[PDB]
């Protein structure tokens, strides 16, 4: 297994967390976006990105399609639900996952005016998988992680960064306590822990990227 990834993406991170969770040994792959791999544009003609997952030879791309394939391909500890309702709640909610994307990219390219416009659309679109999808579960897995906490991870340390160099925080506990609690745990937790950029060079590269 080889994985090609990007040292700050979130997308990148996922696959990292959901081969630590399955205890599969790979190797990582750095990638230069600006000067890509023979290998990776052989691997992923279509999109020309990261993540990529090399199992065999074999390519599979985007980030979700991934942690399907982990999930289906290493069965033990699994990161979703036995009954097909609960799957296809964990799965909406994935989906739910790019509108999300898309509220945290405004936030990330806003400067006044629009800034303090992305924040509270980003905090109405957070209060809604608060209420509606987290609930009050430990986990969107329930009591351990599934791929919907994997995939709502970056909403601890990535969006932290993200707030601290805009000076606007989102993802606070007196407005959204429940997920604030939620993505405070997981932030802790080794197998994300282990396995994020130091949180003083996560700020520093978003703080580039603006």
């Amino acid at each position: 297994v080889k994985l090609y990834g990007f040292w700050p993406s979130p997308f990148s991170h996922r696959i990292i967390w959901a081969l630590k969770l399955k205890g599969v040994e790979y190797e990582y792959i750095e990638e230069d976006l600006s000067n890509k791999s023979e290998s990776l544009l052989k691997y992923n003609p279509v999109y020309k990105k990261i993540p990529v997952l090399v199992h065999g030879d074999k390519p599979i791309a985007e980030s979700l399609v991934i942690l399907e394939y982990i999930e289906e391909t290493w069965p033990e500890n699994p990161l979703l639900p036995k009954d097909p309702y609960e799957r296809a709640m964990a799965r909406f909610w994935i989906q739910y996952g790019v509108d999300t994307v898309a509220a945290l990219r405004a936030f990330y390219l806003g400067s006044g005016e629009e800034l303090e416009k992305a924040a509270k659309e980003l905090s109405e679109c957070l209060k809604i998988l608060e209420e509606q999808g987290l609930g009050d579960k430990k986990f969107f897995g329930g009591e351990s992680m599934n791929l919907v906490d994997i995939s709502y991870g970056a909403l601890g340390y990535w969006l932290a960064a993200v707030e601290e160099a805009k000076g606007v925080t989102v993802l606070k506990p007196s407005t959204l306590p429940r997920l604030h609690a939620w993505a405070k745990n997981l932030d802790e937790l080794p197998v994300v822990k282990e396995n994020i950029p130091a949180s003083d060079k996560m700020l520093a590269y978003v703080t580039a990227a603006m």
